[PDB]
Parts: C-alpha cells; sequence; structure tokens
C-alpha cells in the first residue's frame, strides 16, 4: 500500500484526474525481478491518448522509465510496462571470457539495465553496427568474432584498409579480405556455400544447422562468420571503372542473397558504418539485417536509416554507450570494452582447433 499511496500523491500533485475527478486507482503491480520490467495498471478516467502525452510528466513523478501504455481489458483499464528510474547502466564495462556463451550461436555485446544483452544468430543472423570515428562501433564486431571464434566457427574478415584494423594477429584465425578482386571471389564462394547448405539442410529435414547439428555429430556444420569493417567500402561505385563497377555490383548481389537467405545455414554477417548513408546501407541490406548499434549521432537523417527512429542523439557523451534495436524496442547500453592485445589471443583459437580435429 506504499506504493499506492506514492502514486496518489504524484497523480494528486500533477492533477491527473479523470472526466470523473476521480485520480488513476492502482489494480496490479508485477515485480518481474528478472527482467527488471514491472506491469503497473491503473483504472481511471483518462483516455491512453492523454497518459501517452502526459509520459515525461509521468515518468519524472513516479520517477520511472515507462516503456509502452497498452489499453487494457476495458477503455477505463490501461497497463504501462515500465522499469525503475534508478537505470542500472554501466560507466565502463570490461570484457572477460566468464561472458562466452555456451548455447553455439549465442553472443553478448553488453549490459542493458537488467542484464547483459543476448543475440542468437540462428534467431536474428545479422549484425549492423553504426557510429562515428572516435571508436565504439566495430569493436562490438570484434567482441562478437571473438566470441564465435572461441565456440569454434570459422571467420572472414573484410578490410579494404589495406587489413589495419584485421592485423597479423586476425590473418592467424582467418582470412583478412583487403580489395575488391578477393571480396568478389569470397562472396562468390559464401553464396555457393549457404546453397551448398540449403540442399543438406532440406534433406537432412531441418529448419536450421542447430536442428541439423543436433542429428549428425561427426560431421557437423561449421558455423561462417563474416566481418565488414567498413560496408561503405564495398558500396562505392563513384569513381571506378567498368570491371569494377561490375565486381562491386556482383558483391552487392552477393551481399544481398545471403542476408535474405543465411539465416538457417549459419553463415553470418556484422557489418560496420561510420555514418550511415541509404547508398551505403541499401534497400536490401537494411531490409535483412535485424540487429541495429547505434552510436550517437547528432545527425537525425543517420539515426532515422540504422535505429528507424531518432534516439541517438538523446544518448549520454559516454564512450561504449551504445543503442540495441532488434524488431520494434530500442534498449541503452554499454558495450564491453574489448582490447586487441589483451583480450584477443589467437594460440586460445588455435588450441580449440587442434582439439577438435584431434578427433574427427
Amino acid at each position: 500500500d506504499k506504493r499506492n499511496a506514492e502514486y496518489r500523491l504524484a497523480f494528486e500533485q500533477l492533477n491527473f484526474v479523470g472526466a470523473d475527478s476521480k485520480t488513476p486507482i492502482l489494480k496490479s503491480f508485477i515485480e518481474d525481478k528478472g527482467t527488471r520490467i514491472d506491469e503497473i495498471t491503473f483504472e481511471s478516467m483518462i483516455p491512453i491518448e492523454t497518459w501517452k502525452s502526459y509520459i515525461p510528466q509521468l515518468q519524472t513523478s513516479l520517477n520511472i522509465s515507462i516503456i509502452s501504455i497498452e489499453q487494457g481489458a476495458s477503455k477505463r483499464i490501461v497497463i504501462i510496462k515500465s522499469m525503475a528510474g534508478d537505470a542500472k547502466i554501466p560507466k565502463y564495462l570490461p570484457w572477460d571470457d566468464k561472458y562466452i556463451e555456451e548455447q553455439e550461436g549465442v553472443v553478448v555485446v553488453g549490459q542493458t539495465f537488467s542484464g547483459n544483452i543476448k543475440i542468437d544468430l540462428n534467431k536474428s543472423p545479422h549484425i549492423l553496427s553504426a557510429g562515428e570515428t572516435g571508436s565504439g562501433k566495430s569493436v562490438i564486431l570484434r567482441c562478437i568474432l571473438w566470441q564465435l571464434l572461441k565456440q569454434g566457427a570459422i571467420a572472414y574478415m573484410v578490410d579494404f584498409k589495406g587489413g589495419v584494423e584485421f592485423g597479423l594477429e586476425y590473418e592467424k584465425v582467418g582470412q583478412v579480405i583487403t580489395e575488391v578482386d578477393a571480396a568478389e571471389k569470397l562472396f562468390k564462394y559464401l553464396v555457393d556455400e549457404n546453397a551448398k547448405r540449403l540442399k543438406l539442410l532440406r534433406e537432412s529435414g531441418s529448419k536450421n544447422i542447430g536442428e541439423y547439428n543436433k542429428k549428425f555429430e561427426g560431421e557437423e556444420l561449421k558455423r561462417i562468420i563474416v566481418v565488414i569493417d567498413e560496408l561503405a567500402e564495398l558500396m562505392d561505385k563513384t569513381g571506378v571503372d567498368d570491371e569494377t563497377r561490375a565486381k562491386l555490383v556482383r558483391i552487392e548481389g552477393y551481399t544481398s542473397t545471403l542476408a535474405r537467405l543465411s539465416r538457417a545455414t549459419g553463415i553470418n554477417l556484422c557489418i560496420g558504418v561510420q555514418r550511415p548513408d541509404a547508398k551505403v546501407i541499401t534497400g536490401q541490406i537494411k531490409n535483412n539485417v535485424p540487429v541495429r548499434i547505434c552510436g550517437r549521432f547528432a545527425d537525425s537523417k543517420a539515426s532515422e536509416i540504422v535505429l528507424s527512429n531518432t534516439k541517438a542523439k538523446d544518448l549520454p557523451e559516454v564512450k561504449g554507450r551504445f543503442l540495441f534495436k532488434l524488431g520494434a524496442d530500442t534498449v541503452q547500453f554499454q558495450a564491453f570494452y574489448f582490447d586487441d592485445d589483451k583480450h584477443f589471443i589467437p594460440n586460445k583459437i588455435l588450441k580449440l582447433r587442434k582439439d577438435e580435429i584431434e578427433d574427427k
């Protein structure tokens, strides 16, 4: 009843009253400790639209973070999907190998208010990390790569800045693609590999490699992970000769093909973008890339591309503070500080690899 009287007061203050002078009466307070989110229900004579416009006034009074105001059973009943006003988000989040998931295909990206953000690459298969230069953006992808490498995945890194963001260390664990020629060979291969895989899956009678891999263990399908340091490196023809203009288009057709058909076959794309543009994050790419990571952008246009809303502006001036987006919802999180010197250890991967081959 402490919560009932604390609301009664906040409403009483805001003069938040119905057509009947009656303030909103509290009905249920569902304390989901697991999700740190609470289902607060009120019966009032105040239409949802009016609760919706008064959301900032409510938030500040009741010290809460409202997510949604869904209408309940009747027009007078309204459920406020909302979490605490003491939003538990870290200052700096250092990486630790303890976070590596045992569920093959799952990757942690950082910590939200409740807990660590997980991603099932069998559910949502491709990641788009956008953020201006001044770090963060790619560090999230390199961190994801490490997790999958540790889960025994096959890596392909794509870096046209002559393989600078993926050093000789990364070349120990996989192929680093630095030019249009290799990028063409590669994206063509992956497309043919995805093709060979859809055959095996269909015939085995499995919907994804998660299913298929529970069915075959001696010979399993290795997950393929494709990191693209910068997309615009591939996504910009504006200058090249006819021969190259063709290659970059061929590459645009393969990327589109994989992005649209991969989910089942275990071929995952992680894309970095320093500045969103519709000529870079094209139709297909955005259409087929579920996960969206967004950095502090002062441009509303850039936010609309990736997040398809303008929440990137509203981010705090903290390094690692990003916005994860899957489906409709968007959360504020501190990503892991992944240092390629201390955290990336190629030997550990070569170890797993010797250890897996020293069987069958």
